[PDB]
This record gives C-alpha cells, sequence and structure tokens, in this order.
C-alpha cells in the first residue's frame, strides 16, 4: 500500500531516464534537461514526478490552518537542513506568480532537481523526528519509513541528470 | 605520460572521498561540503584537486592566443573557459568573471572549478571540450590530454570520468571566493 506511492515515483523516473536516453553525449544530454530547449522535460517533470512526490509528502499528513507538503517544506528548512536548501525555499516561497502551496511545492520539486538535492531533501525529512511527530499521523508513508531506503534509491539516478528548469514551468 | 595527470586527480577524490567519510548520513556529509561550516573541505579542494584539474587543462596548452589590444596574450586553463562558454555553465562563467577583480587567471579557473562541483556540472564541462573540434585544434597540440582523450579503448575521457564519479554522490556548497 506504501509501496504503491513509491510505484508511482519509480513509474515516472523511469519515464524521466528515457527522456535523457535520446541523447549519445553530455552536452546533449544537458539540452534535453533544459526546459526551454526540450520543453517536454518540464511537462514530464510537472504532471508525472511532481503529482507523485506531493501524494507521497502528503500521505498522512495531519490535515490541520491546512497543512500542505508546502506546509512540510517549511518546517523542514530547519538544525535539521543545510544553507543550500533553505536558500532554494527563500527562492521559491518569494517567486510572486505563484499563487498556491500546491505550485509552491511543484516549483521547489523544480529547483531541487536543478541543485541535485531531491535526494537530499527527502532524506533530511527523516532526521527531523520533531517534524515527524508534530506533521505526520502514525499511519503516514515518513512515519512508517525499508520504505526511506527505497525511496531515496528511486530516487538517485536523477541526480546525475543535469536539469536546467524554469521555476515558474507551470 | 597522461596517466600520471591523472593519478594527480585521482589521489585528490581519494583524500575528498576521506574528508566526507566522517558523516554517517546525507545531512552531515552535506555539511561537509559547505565550506563555510568546513572551511577544510575548501582548503582541500583547492589545494589537491583545483591544481590537479589545473594540471590537466594546461596539458599540451599552445601558450599564446591573438587578441587585438597587444597582438597576443598568454593562453591559461582560464583561457579555455572563456573559450568553452548549457545554461548552467554560462551562469557560472559569468559569476566567476564578473567577481575577479585583480585576481590570477589561476584563481579564476580555481573558482571556475569551486563552481563546477557545487553544481555537479564537472563531467558537462570537460565533454563540453572534447565535444568543440575546433577549440581543440585552435589551443592545442594534438598530444595534449584533452585533444587525445578522443580516442582509445577506454579512452583517457572514460578513466577521467571514473575518477570523478565517486564525487557525484556528495554535496559541495563552495563559497566562490573561499581562496
Amino acid at each position: 500500500q506504501k509501496k504503491g506511492l513509491l510505484i508511482a515515483v519509480s513509474v515516472s523516473v523511469d519515464k524521466i531516464i528515457s527522456h535523457f536516453g535520446a541523447a549519445r553525449n553530455l552536452v546533449q544530454k544537458a539540452q534535453l534537461g533544459d526546459s526551454r530547449l526540450s520543453p517536454d522535460v518540464g511537462h514530464l517533470v510537472l504532471t508525472t514526478l511532481c503529482p507523485a512526490l506531493h501524494a507521497l509528502v502528503a500521505d498522512g499528513l495531519k490535515p490541520f490552518r491546512r497543512s500542505s507538503p508546502w506546509s512540510v517544506v517549511e518546517a523542514s528548512v530547519k538544525g535539521s537542513s543545510t544553507r543550500s536548501l533553505g536558500t532554494l525555499y527563500s527562492q521559491v516561497s518569494r517567486l510572486a506568480p505563484l499563487s498556491s502551496s500546491r505550485s509552491r511545492f511543484h516549483a521547489f520539486i523544480l529547483g531541487l532537481l536543478n541543485t541535485k538535492q531531491l535526494e537530499l531533501w527527502f532524506s533530511s525529512l527523516q532526521e527531523d523526528a520533531g517534524l515527524l511527530s508534530l506533521m505526520y499521523m502514525p499511519t503516514g508513508f515518513f512515519s512508517l519509513a525499508s520504505l526511506s531506503t527505497e525511496l531515496l534509491l528511486l530516487l538517485q539516478p536523477l541526480s546525475v541528470l543535469t536539469f536546467h528548469l524554469d521555476l515558474l514551468f507551470e
């Protein structure tokens, strides 16, 4: 049941990896990761990975005022995060055209891909015991996470792909 | 031999890996890559990997390039950066070049390497060199490392990539102005 959430992530990563497979060198692989040069990569990330990751973070989230995956990304910005992660959070939090918690979380995922910190950020969620207790019910994926080991392995391949996704791609 | 140049890289990577290995989790490893929290990473990179890669890029470099001020000026690894520069690479180049008032060409090249480590664009940048046949002919001898790196099984390029691969699991956050 929790592995179901992992499946959606895995299916998305394999599509993204397959997207880059069209390139025969690193320069061409970088072209395929740039949302201005290859909009299809932005489309893929926003419609497959972002929703899968959103559902994962939303799972077992204590509903309340309303808490969202964006709320999680907020309480994550630390003694439990890094300077670069906090810098990305701030950049995304100040993206004026974005008008919802969902759009902000999506843009945060775009930023993690660009900075190759996706695994890092999810790893950091597991280190904050206070956050997990504060934000999640006991039946939540991150309360039960092993699942965390598996999640991080699924996310790894994306860290060696060079992305240049416009944070305002939505 | 080009193998010696590669050995200095390999030895650099070993030390950097050991530095990060003090940490047990991903978040702690990230703190070991932040030069503000762990300045030893900055000192290590600048005194091990930076000179190693400087030597690799300088190998077989034709000593001069033409210019319209003084007819010609000395070529350097920094000159190779200038000639070669993705959107990610261009932003980094502009960054290093802006905050480069009276810095050595060596210092600016070192700074670019810091930036490549931060963005995990080391492999991509070296690939940019190899794919630019004009740049290689213009700037290097046929016996220069990056000119030669196009060929063999495994190539010099392949060896270089494999030596650098352990770094790809690490997260760096180095102040470009650390030196």
